[PDB]
């Protein structure tokens, strides 16, 4: 069993990286991949950099070089669901691009030609993540997570998402891209992220203040999930 | 340009069947591999080793495709071919556009001070390789085609007039064309330090008629971009 884990930023992967035993590092395509064992379980941890293309590049490299059985996307997120506070957990049941528009040719809003309109997360990974949430006593919401190449900061950017995707529970910049690569390679995928801000006009300030907390809570989740999936 | 292996190997990327089909047909001793939803066709085009990839549409599809092409085929350079929406007023359907630079028109991390279109960790724009631009300009002249060289912008939207077009023109007044893949491939190429250029042809002018124009003139754009790419591959490999 080899678990793939992808995060965008140094702050989002640094805690997991430290826990890796027999840590070997691969540097390529502007990405770093840390391989070794996390509490006995073989893992490959990718630091991808930010945005859709960075994530797609990273995911493709991870899949080709390390051949993980599943991928977990971790990190921060902007919370959309009203019951989410900073530090709470979001789990994807589905991912969609909020910034894709080929509606001129009759595709669904968010849907790219040749792709499904959304990417369903793996049911077994979701069930496992829910068990982790219960074990860790955390507040969490499971639902649609939407991705774009924008940091959402209130105003019209936020309103447009809430309008087009009223059931979206969180927004970020990589998950859907990773879900797309995984789809094309038939690899099970789940997003397990923690809230750093609520994507409003103070989101940049909240992000700066609470990125560390979001990394700590998503790390707790991911460490627990790795262990549950090994068994 | 110095070949990495024995001889020069040219990577070519197109999104759509219509954009790659003419080039594919010209490849000698062609072999096909399928992976990650992408098809790669390898062989010789007029004696020059090429690897042609059909990526599918949009930023992620192109990024995944470009990564696979680099990893599996190790090309010395990449040319992105296909159609585009023309923004410069002098462009007509069939005309050529060459990138001197690419930017994302839909990337916005301005809340943290980044330039509009710039993603953190990237330059605000990706400059295309000078040698590839110069060879493309030489081909344009020899074939006596009308062409514009400039900023090409990419995003995950098909531009069709109204506010979508107005926003691009406002944010990128120097942009000469718009499409959905080129900047993604440039970004991948940047990270791997591989020379890149866009050589596309105009299918529409991204206005309220662009869906109708695109459908009628996709074939013409494929034809002219193919003509350019074929000519460029020859120029790159043989002086
Ligand atoms: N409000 C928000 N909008 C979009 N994405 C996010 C996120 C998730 N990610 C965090 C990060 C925000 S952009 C980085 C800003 O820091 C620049 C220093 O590198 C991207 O990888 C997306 C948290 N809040 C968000
Ligand atoms: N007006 C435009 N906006 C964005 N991109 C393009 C392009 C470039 N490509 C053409 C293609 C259009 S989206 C697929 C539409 O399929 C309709 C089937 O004929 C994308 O790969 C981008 C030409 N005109 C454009």
């Amino acid at each position: 069993m080899k678990i793939g884990i992808i995060g965008a930023m140094e702050e989002e992967v640094t805690l997991l990286r430290d826990k890796i035993d027999n840590r070997q590092t691969i540097t390529l395509g502007g990405c770093e991949i840390y391989t070794g064992q996390l509490n006995g379980t073989e893992v490959a941890l990718l630091k991808s950099g930010i945005g859709k293309v960075a994530a797609a590049l990273g995911a493709t490299l991870l899949l080709e070089h390390c051949k993980p059985d599943v991928i977990i996307n971790t990190g921060s997120a902007g919370g959309l669901a009203s019951t989410l506070k900073v530090g709470d957990i979001v789990v994807s049941d589905e991912t969609r691009y909020h910034d894709a528009d080929v509606t001129a040719f009759g595709y669904e809003y968010g849907q790219l030609p040749g792709c499904p309109a959304g990417f369903k997360a793996d049911d077994k990974l979701i069930a496992a993540a829910e068990s982790c949430i219960r074990e860790l006593n955390l507040n969490a919401v499971r639902g649609l997570i939407v991705s774009g190449d924008a940091f959402i900061n209130g105003s019209v950017g936020l309103a447009k998402i809430r309008h087009n995707f009223p059931d979206a529970v969180a927004v970020e910049m990589e998950a859907t891209a990773i879900a797309h690569v995984c789809h094309n390679f038939n690899v099970p995928f789940v997003v397990v992220r923690a809230i750093s801000d609520v994507a409003d006009q103070q989101s940049h300030l909240s992000f700066d203040e609470f990125l560390a907390v979001a990394a700590k809570q998503s790390t707790l989740m991911v460490e627990t999930l790795v262990q549950k999936l090994a068994h």
